[PDB]
């Protein structure tokens, strides 16, 4: 069972980058599980009128198309802050409720290593450059 | 010197050890105070003791009566994704009602793709500096 919670199945949401691959399948999952079989597919359109599941490397081109919906990969990746495609880990997390942003700039600057901050609903995330 | 991104009137005081202590008469002349020691990030004025603590570190923050704790400027007002040094995206799409998961589709599928922040209905994508 792969999740396909995380997207709208029922908003004719298609997405218009170029193909990848093309099959015929009975679900959005089996969509999914297609998708994750190839190395380069990012996400994919399934409708569920034609049957048809497009699996597509490139990003998302979204527009409208009765029966589409579009999934990405996997809905396991539910970072929205700051997220590094290799995995970055925050060099601090704090709940900054009632702070202003400057006070997340200026624990980055009083951090060493601090490159870059997020402040998401109050939280100051401090972030440090990969490589 | 705008002094109106943080509260006055909360006791919000930081433990940070401190560059300096001053004495100054207002919030707005602590700031300026912080402004003239480059490592200075944030203080801690005290509308009792007049007293402004001049502190590099990350805040500490705790409550003591008649605090307030202040950045090095108000201007630092960026709260998406926000480089010290500036670094403008490499893409900015409109992804409403979208997973995160699909702006992650986004970056994965943009060649230069390091990193990704959807904040509200805004995907956008950037390179390290
Ligand atoms: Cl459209
Ligand atoms: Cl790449």
């Amino acid at each position: 069972q792969l999740d396909v919670s995380c997207f709208a199945h029922d908003k004719n949401i298609g997405s218009r980058t170029e193909q990848l691959s093309v099959v015929h399948v009975a679900s959005a999952q089996d969509c999914m599980k297609e998708c994750q079989a190839l190395p380069t597919c990012s996400h994919f359109t399934y409708n569920k009128n034609s049957k048809k599941c497009h699996l597509k490397a490139g990003a998302p081109e979204f527009y409208t198309y009765t029966g589409d919906m579009t999934g990405p990969r996997s809905c396991e990746h539910n970072c929205s802050d700051a997220c590094w495609m290799d995995g970055n880990n925050p060099l601090a997390v704090w709940d900054y409720s009632g702070q202003p942003p400057a006070l997340c700039w200026a624990a980055c600057m009083g951090t060493p290593g601090c490159d870059l901050y997020t402040f998401q609903g109050m939280t100051c995330k401090l972030y440090s450059q990969t490589s």
